[PDB]
């Protein structure tokens, strides 16, 4: 429904989708560290906005028992952490690819790319399921 953190994650998604095409332009930016620097910036923004959103949501909560509340808060924290780790895993996999190409001597990277593409598809599935889980928890977090 358009929170700042969701827009930030949206930027991350848009950039990752482009990286996933693995075109020659992508490959240029991967080999420089520009892609991983960009992903780190987008990741950091998302996390920052997520934490700020949670803090604001806490200004308007339905008062529930409190045992429940401490647990909803812990579960939300866990969900936030998962999103960050997921984004970092994407960046890390790209760092690994750059190292592999740099040790490659001008040889074909096609196989490396086929493997990277398959791996990123699975990393994206994980980040998306966690993002959806995080959103669901946030949406119900005010009530208890």
């Amino acid at each position: 429904s358009g929170q700042r953190w969701e827009l930030a994650l949206g930027r991350f998604w848009d950039y990752l989708r482009w990286v996933q095409t693995l075109s020659e332009q992508v490959q240029e930016e991967l080999l420089s560290s520009q892609v991983t620097q960009e992903l780190r910036a987008l990741m950091d923004e998302t996390m920052k906005e997520l934490k700020a959103y949670k803090s604001e949501l806490e200004e308007q909560l339905t008062p529930v028992a409190e045992e429940t509340r401490a647990r909803l808060s812990k579960e939300l924290q866990a969900a936030q952490a998962r999103l960050g780790a997921d984004m970092e895993d994407v960046r890390g996999r790209l760092v690994q690819y750059r190292g592999e190409v740099q040790a490659m001597l001008g040889q074909s990277t096609e196989e490396l790319r086929v493997r990277l593409a398959s791996h990123l598809r699975k990393l994206r599935k994980r980040l998306l399921r966690d993002a959806d889980d995080l959103q669901k928890r946030l949406a119900v977090y005010q009530a208890g």
